[PDB]
């Protein structure tokens, strides 16, 4: 319904649906309880706005009993410390995390407005995960990571490789800076990315180019609106004369599609830049356009959470308090409409009273299989 889950709804969820055993095993890195759980901080966020840090749990039974008793709207996972938080604390390890959310893509989408989301603009997030995954796998050699829907229109990545868990804050900042190519999110300005591109950017550009026509020019088409083209297409260009000529042209000939404007840029540039210097201008326009492909489609991380081993991040399978969606793990097929809603799970448990019979169970199965694979890598040979 329009209202999010009630307190008694949350009580039912933690009692009968939340997968405490698998989340415990994922964070403990072993089948016997160890200090990777006993010394790990969890924070609880209450419906009142209260926020309690430095909880810690010692077994799946204790994690479940404390969460059920507190009944928080969500809880968050922090670092593994040298002493148990519930009892000066030095952080030793924590999964490396990233957060991507639909906000910074809003200027280029037309399918949805405000807090809306749909499978079309979700492609911005699917691409963000694709490019981030390529860097994590190919450049950092990480093998154990999973993305989790954050409940409305974003996702979180949890990387559990032992190397990633042991990174220091300096190292985490260096990983973040490696992936966070678009540093300045402002669209009223041209990126002027450093040339020649670093091989990661060249690689990312080749991955993203085939999606630009189909997503940006055609599906979203944000530049058919002449004021939007002035606001976010023109600023990406490098030459004041080109920009003015295009402005006059689009004034004289209104509502040309994004595809038509995209080609108009080349046509007008070809007429403006002439003579043996022109090859230089051709290159600069191409580079501006490549940079704009990255401005529209390259992952725009919400950077802060990645940078420090102590930072807390919402646990997978928490309930979003406004949408009532479960924050489920994401596979290739996911879009937000596929996330189960708690009220729907409650209605299901009425006819078939076991979690294993609900729409939550495939996501729990995906997560359990993931946890299995991580534990196997943990042992090594
Ligand atoms: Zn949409």
């Amino acid at each position: 319904g329009a209202n999010g889950p009630s307190s008694s709804d949350m009580e039912y969820y933690y009692k009968s649906l939340y997968p405490f055993k698998h989340i415990f095993n994922w964070l403990n890195h072993s089948p016997k309880p160890s200090r990777d759980m006993i010394n790990r901080e969890f924070a609880m966020a209450f419906r009142s706005g209260a926020y309690k840090r430095y909880n810690s749990f010692n077994s799946v039974q204790d994690f479940k009993a404390q969460i059920e008793k507190a009944n928080p709207d969500r809880f968050e996972i922090g670092a593994i410390y040298n002493k148990p938080p519930r009892e000066e604390l030095k952080a030793l390890e924590k999964e490396l995390v990233f957060d991507i959310d639909m906000d910074d893509y809003d200027a280029f989408r037309t399918c949805c407005s405000g807090a809306q989301v749909c499978s079309k603009c979700w492609k911005f997030i699917s691409l963000a995960m694709k490019i981030t995954n390529t860097a994590l796998r190919e450049d950092f050699g990480y093998k154990d990571f999973i993305w989790v829907f954050s409940g409305r229109r974003g996702a979180h990545c949890w990387v559990s490789d032992k190397r990633a868990r042991a990174l220091t804050d300096v190292q985490r900042r260096n990983v973040l800076d490696y992936v966070n190519v678009i540093r300045d999110r402002n669209t009223d300005k041209r990126l002027a990315l450093k040339r020649p591109y670093h091989p990661h950017l060249a690689r990312s550009l080749e991955q993203l180019k085939p999606f630009f026509v189909s997503i940006m020019l055609e599906e979203q088409n944000p530049w058919e609106d002449d004021q939007h083209a002035i606001q976010t297409l023109l600023p990406a260009l490098y030459d004041k004369q080109l920009i003015d000529s295009l402005k006059k042209y689009w004034l004289d000939n209104p509502r040309r599609s994004s595809k038509e404007k995209w080609n108009d840029i080349d046509q007008i540039a070809t007429s403006l830049f002439k003579g043996p210097k022109q090859d230089s201008h051709i290159i600069k326009l191409r580079e501006c356009k490549e940079d704009l492909v990255l401005m529209t489609l390259y992952p725009k991380l919400d950077v802060e959470v990645t940078k420090q081993t102590i930072h807390l991040l919402k646990a997978p399978f928490c309930i979003h308090p406004a949408t009532g969606n479960v924050c489920v793990p994401i596979d290739e097929s996911f879009a937000p409409e596929k996330a189960p809603k708690l009220i729907d799970l409650q209605t299901e448990m009425e006819k078939n009273n076991d979690v294993s019979l609900t729409a939550l169970q495939p996501f729990i199965n995906q997560f359990q299989a993931y946890v299995s694979s991580l534990l196997k890598n943990e042992l090594g040979s």
